């Protein structure tokens, strides 16, 4: 769908996986254009957006280079993080998603063990809210109920989509993501190790973008809700050993939904 | 024994664990002083150093406040991160160390299964250098040998300690840390998931501060080297499942060395 979007995605992912290492000089524009298979004019502007997003270093009368990162530019991994999306950084997102599956069994294990009460409260609260989000006649109906109408309206907004039916779906997606984030992030802080909770805080904007996209699929919400229940039942039963299975199982099943939805992406 | 260092440590860790949330108002200087148990004039200069380091917001005739950090200031987790050391953020560092123990079995497992050869090569490369660092007559002797004399001189420097005997010891500690970092960071990138490798990159400065301190103890170096060997044997034997045991064991033994060394910290 988008040749410009594809070129941006390729370069970014090439930098990410080390083909275009953070210090290196980018392949010549001619060779780079031939490589990715896009028009030379398209590539030349993609490089400029990519240098504004903080991936590249463009300079008059000099070879284009990949940026050094690691506080070299100062807040150089984060100014780029603001530009990350599902379209242009699919592999970066999937790595984060994989890591989320890998590490969740760790901090949720700590949380169910030292904060058995708090964990159950969190998961129950997410389940009730999500289940009230679904089942509702409309998004407004959900907001009209719910003890946290204020908190949700603060964090969930479209204000751009004007088609009533479409804005409704977007709001449902963002609201469900809102509670998915809450479940993982809050259980992360209940681990006793602030670093797990802090990671989610740092990545909330990207989290919101991918989540609002992922949970626009009804199956995504059904699967997650069912997964939340498994978490609750696993916690109250004190069955630790099942945690890595439940989470990895959900990671697998959510993976196949993700891959079906990965099709139809314009890049 | 440093009361000023303690006050700073208390405040920093209190922000970390949520007692003083990123938005909150700090307790008034007198009460905060009674609270931490340090003289208010000492606390008054500690607050000023803390506001220069980017933790607090002080204003004449107004309540001192904690800073927002998360994206509020935008990319603010780095302005504070550069000031952290073993003295003023002991608990923050211990959280990072625990997380390192928790997650290492994850990305090292991926690396041993998908990169068995490169993993063994990496571990062999680290073991040989460390064993050459030890056994060597001095740091200069290690540098005079070693195929990577240039690379190490680029990354390992004192340039401050004037006692030749003391500077020599510092260089040995920094050099061992150099290879400890290499083992974890490179196996993390060999996991296939760039995010694990990137975590170490982002925390390298703190890693170096803590490591040069930790590996200034000969037993720490002795212990780590033994651990590296076990990693090699775990990889070559293909016994992945043993990985979390080997790593948690080392986490245990390095912990008690850490705890013994925690005595004599001025804070
Ligand atoms: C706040 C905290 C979290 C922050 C985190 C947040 C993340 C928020 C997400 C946002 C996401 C957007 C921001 C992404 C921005 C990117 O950074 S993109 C991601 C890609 N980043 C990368 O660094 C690429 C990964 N790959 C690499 O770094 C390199 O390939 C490696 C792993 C360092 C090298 O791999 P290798 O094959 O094993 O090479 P190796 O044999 O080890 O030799 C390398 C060097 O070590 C030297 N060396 C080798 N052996 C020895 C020895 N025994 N002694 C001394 N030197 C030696 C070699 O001489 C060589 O020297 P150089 O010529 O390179 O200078
Ligand atoms: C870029 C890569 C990443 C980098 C990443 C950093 C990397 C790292 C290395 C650096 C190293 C330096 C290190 C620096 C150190 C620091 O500068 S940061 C130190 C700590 N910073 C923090 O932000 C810790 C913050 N902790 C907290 O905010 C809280 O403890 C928690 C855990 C999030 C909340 O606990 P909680 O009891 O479960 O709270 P909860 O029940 O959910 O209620 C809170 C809100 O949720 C709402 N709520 C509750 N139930 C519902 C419901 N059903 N529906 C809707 N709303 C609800 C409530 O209404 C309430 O609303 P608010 O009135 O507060 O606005
Ligand atoms: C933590 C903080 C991050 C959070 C950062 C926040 C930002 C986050 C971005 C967007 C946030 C939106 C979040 C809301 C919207 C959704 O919730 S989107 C949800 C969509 N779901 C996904 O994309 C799936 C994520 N990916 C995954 O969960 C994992 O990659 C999968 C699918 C479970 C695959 O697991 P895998 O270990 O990575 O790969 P795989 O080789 O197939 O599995 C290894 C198996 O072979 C064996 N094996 C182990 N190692 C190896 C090896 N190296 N080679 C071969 N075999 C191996 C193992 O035995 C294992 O089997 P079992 O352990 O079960 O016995
Ligand atoms: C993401 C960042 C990556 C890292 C990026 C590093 C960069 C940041 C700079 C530092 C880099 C310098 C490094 C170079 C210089 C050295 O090499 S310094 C190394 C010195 N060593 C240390 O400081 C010790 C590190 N700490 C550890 O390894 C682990 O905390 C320990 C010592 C193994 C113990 O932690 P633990 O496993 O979580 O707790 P533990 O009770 O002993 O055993 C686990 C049990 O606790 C229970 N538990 C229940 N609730 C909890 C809870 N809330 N918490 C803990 N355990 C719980 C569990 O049920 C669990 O059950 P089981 O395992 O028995 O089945």
């Amino acid at each position: 769908k988008s040749p410009a979007g594809f070129a941006e995605k390729y370069i970014i992912e090439s930098i990410w996986n080390g083909r275009f290492p953070p210090g290196s000089i980018l392949p010549a524009e001619r060779e780079l254009s031939e490589l990715i298979g896009v028009t030379r004019t398209t590539l030349r502007e993609v490089l400029q957006r990519l240098a504004r997003d903080g991936w590249l270093t463009i300079q008059h009368g000099k070879p284009t280079k990949v940026n050094q990162f690691m506080e070299t530019s100062g807040l150089h991994i984060l100014d780029t993080l603001m530009t990350l999306d599902v379209d242009n950084a699919t592999n970066i997102v999937e790595d984060l998603l994989a890591a989320r599956t890998n590490i969740s069994p760790i901090f949720m294990r700590y949380a169910f063990k030292a904060n058995k009460e708090n964990s159950e409260r969190t998961i129950k609260n997410v389940i009730e809210s999500c289940e009230a989000l679904m089942n509702a006649a409309s998004w407004d109906d959900f907001i009209a109920s719910s003890p946290y109408a204020e908190k949700v309206l603060q964090n969930v907004k479209e204000d751009n989509e004007k088609d009533e039916a479409k804005r409704q779906e977007i709001l449902i997606a963002k609201t469900f993501n809102f509670y998915d984030y809450m479940l993982f992030q809050r259980l992360a802080f209940h681990s006793g190790n602030q670093i797990y909770g802090l990671i989610f805080n740092g990545l909330k904007k990207l989290y919101d973008r991918v989540g609002s996209y992922y949970f626009s699929n009804p199956a995504s919400r059904e699967l997650a809700l069912k997964f939340y229940h498994q978490l609750l039942e696993t916690c109250e039963s004190g069955q630790r050993e099942q945690l890595p299975v439940v989470i990895r199982h959900y990671g697998m099943e959510s993976a196949l939904i993700w891959n079906e939805m990965k099709k139809q992406l314009p890049t």
